[PDB]
């Protein structure tokens, strides 16, 4: 809060500013990217502690990983990686060596993966068929899985039998969908694969970091890996702020939040619908623009303008060149959190409506910045 | 401060709990643990902040580039490693490939193959390892600013059999950055660091490196050092180059090796010997075998008087390696805290006065209750 950060202003006046900027960009612009959230006050001052300063398991550590276990039924967990790549990578690490075969299921999908360090092949996104001579034909060490296997309900036990049919490990990173899962809106991945991995911002809401999931089994040898005898200090100050946003999912308020977010997307998707929009029980929505005669380049920029951020995105069988698109992807969580109920969301689809039926037109996009800012001044995300 | 996590305080009482327990164990001891400091308000804050929520270079990131470049004369810089292990990892990943040779220069073998050569310098007996080994890479650390190792004739002998010189200045970065240990930067394809320890930063780690080496590094995908950054933690870096870039960090660095001066020649003249770090340095190994003690039994008891050490072996140790003859301690945390010549002579007196009774209840009981008004008068955060 403000006597914290005054304690950056006279010694470092340009990251003061920096600081001060983003405030107001958090603040001042309804965001729309459906990875993207606003985290506690609780999880900062937790990563604003002095556990920075602190280099056989702390009681900080062993709260995340009791926690993180609890809210995901999972029988181990490291706590320890600092992204959701670093936990992606801290299971190839661990588990495989280098030229082993990883065999992805995709739609960097759905994980990024080192084409150096590993032997990559990946199934195109269902035909379970398909994917079992697939893993037959390349005898993978590994089979993975993300956020599309979530979007196309992929039958986790089936796929976990599949891996254990050929030998294979199975990973799923349920990044995307974690904040969802742990309120039971998604199915849960864990008690079916080896190790899911996610992030702890996105959906779950937390600081920026990863988490790995594991099997009993593999606890060892993830923790034998994954360690600061290898890795180094961990942050015990974002663990701790890890413990205190997975202490906030385990509340029944974090569960009514996930509904929440769930139908705010859906009137937001039935808004823009009556609208003229097309839509190509979610969080986020894949917006086909070609109705209104507007790229998702210029969508994106002429909703930027109007204090709006979404990102452009490609769709299905897109006649535009992949850094222009016929698309925008977005999304609840943020605007959720932010206290956005059914009626915001829907003025929040008529307002997107409004720009991309005159994007370059400055009396719109003044009209539609003033009703942002009604907006943002009611529903403050930091009081 | 207080108002910022009081904001847990009620949400999550046990972690709470245990944020307060630390703010204690750090002001309630006397830390001589070498690597060991307190980083500013300044420096919290920032990692405290909404950056968090933050997903063509960030303002914040080139803050924090330019000025650890401006800091180390560095070519260029990645500012995105979370330790100093995860900083040298970066590195190994991104310019190497599985079974490639790497060769420490000290006093993982499913990924790459590493040779040791064990530390007066022999540069002919590291030149002759190296032609017999033909390491891709050869890396030296601490042990290399400890010995004076000349950088530009390791680089020669990196040059000479085909490898890449890495230095982890780790260790010894933020006197380096005051000029008082020579900058590896001129003469090392690659120096690694952490941002805390003596550079008395946030937790984390930086690569610097010669300007052609900058995509490489950057773009490598294993083992997940590189790929979403934490922009509140460089935020925090940032301000802690622009500390290090002040004329009080150089006078910081000075009262350090000052400190750290008067505390070995009051142990020497207490009895013990100081192997390496008797001067100019921020860190010393104390050999305790005239006090007939351990040095894990001299951790222990220096603990329970509130003085916190590592065990450390001695060159030719006797004794068990989770045992040792020896401790490792130094000067910077005790310096950030305030102390000067008059305290760095009185906590080298109650160390002395630990080793000579560490099983003795009243002496453990006497120093403990010296170490809390020396605690007490210069606290760590006000």
């Amino acid at each position: 809060f403000d006597r914290a950060q005054s304690t950056i202003a006279n010694v470092d006046p340009e990251i003061f500013a920096a600081i001060e900027q983003e405030n107001r960009r958090q603040e001042d612009h309804i965001e729309l990217i459906a990875s993207e959230n606003y985290t506690s006050p609780a999880v900062m001052a937790a990563q604003g502690s002095q556990l920075t300063n602190k280099y056989y398991v702390d009681v900080v550590e062993q709260l995340a990983i009791d926690r993180v276990k609890q809210l995901f039924g999972a029988e181990a967990a490291n706590v320890q990686p600092n992204s959701g790549s670093q936990a992606n990578q801290g299971v190839f690490f661990a588990m495989l060596k280098p030229g082993d075969t990883i065999m992805g299921m995709s739609l960097g999908s759905p994980v990024n993966m080192s084409g150096k360090w590993f032997n990559v092949v990946s199934y195109g996104l269902i035909d379970y068929d398909a994917a079992e001579k697939l893993a037959n034909e390349h005898k993978p060490k590994l089979i993975v899985a993300g956020a599309s296997a979530f979007a196309l309900k992929i039958d986790f036990e089936r796929l976990a039998k599949i891996a254990k049919s050929v030998g294979a490990y199975l990973m799923v990173d349920m990044a995307h969908y974690a904040g969802l899962i742990a309120a039971g809106v998604y199915p849960n991945p864990v008690p079916h694969a080896d190790f899911v991995t996610t992030t702890t911002h996105k959906s779950l809401r937390g600081p920026r970091g990863g988490v790995i999931l594991m099997k009993a089994e593999y606890e060892k040898p993830i923790n034998s890996a994954i360690f600061p005898g290898i890795q180094g200090g961990p942050l015990m100050h974002v663990i701790a702020a890890k413990a205190v946003a997975f202490k906030e999912a385990l509340s029944p308020e974090f569960k009514e939040y996930q509904q929440k977010v769930v139908e705010n997307a859906r009137v937001l998707a039935e808004t823009l619908v009556k609208r003229g929009l097309r839509i190509v029980e979610s969080h986020v929505m894949l917006v086909d623009l070609r109705a209104k005669h507007i790229t998702g380049k210029a969508a994106e920029a002429a909703l930027g303008a109007a204090h709006i951020t979404v990102n452009k995105n490609a769709i299905p069988n897109d006649p535009e060149k992949p850094f222009v698109t016929s698309g925008i992807r977005l999304g609840s969580p943020a605007m959720t959190t932010r206290g956005f109920g059914p009626a915001e969301a829907e003025q929040v689809g008529n307002l997107i409506a409004d720009v991309l039926e005159n994007p370059e037109d400055a009396a719109t996009i003044e009209r539609v910045r003033a009703q942002v800012a009604e907006l943002t001044k009611r529903f403050p995300v930091y009081r």
